[PDB]
């Protein structure tokens, strides 16, 4: 896998800015696996990524007045068979205590990767973290961190 991703430039569709209440996932948590990730509420979601490839994205993120640099997955809601878009975003390097309802703004500034079949816990870790390397060195360019201080995170 490459260590960075995406044009030197952002580029449309990217960027996609989009808010929505962190509300809670569907039971098996990421916190135990390290890498916390907050579900968005589905009326956020619905229509603006219904037309949006599933996977891994990146962008900034903004809760509790502080923004992140983050990693985001775009995938469907595992308890109903009919398409219904679900997103569930980590805040990377963050620390501090969780943020149920709270709004939180998000830009997505471009893709990583599509799901990758399940390999194995350990796989999983291991992709997590290079799709957080891949963010990182993604956003390290002047036209995407130009971003974490779009007027959107105001
Ligand atoms: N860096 C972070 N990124 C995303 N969520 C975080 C982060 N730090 C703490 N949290 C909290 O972790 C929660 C998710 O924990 P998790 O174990 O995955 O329960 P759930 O299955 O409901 O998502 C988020 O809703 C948020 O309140
Ligand atoms: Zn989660």
């Amino acid at each position: 896998r490459p260590e960075i991703v995406g044009p030197e430039k952002v580029q449309s569709p990217y960027p996609i800015r989009f808010e929505g209440k962190v509300v809670h996932g569907f039971g098996r948590g990421s916190k135990e696996l390290g890498i916390p990730t907050a579900n968005i509420s589905e009326d956020a979601i619905q229509e603006l990524l219904r037309y949006r490839d599933s996977g891994v994205y990146f962008g900034y993120a903004m809760v509790q007045k502080r923004v992140f640099p983050m990693v985001m997955s775009v995938g469907w809601n595992p308890y109903y068979k009919n398409k219904l878009r679900s997103a569930e975003v980590h805040l990377i390097e963050r620390q501090g205590e969780d943020f149920y309802e709270e709004i939180m703004r998000v830009i997505v500034l471009g893709y990583i990767r599509p799901e990758l079949n399940y390999a194995g816990l350990d796989k999983l870790i291991e992709d997590i973290h290079t799709d957080i390397r891949v963010a990182l060195n993604s956003m390290d360019r002047p036209s995407y961190s130009s971003y974490k201080k779009d007027p959107f995170f105001k």
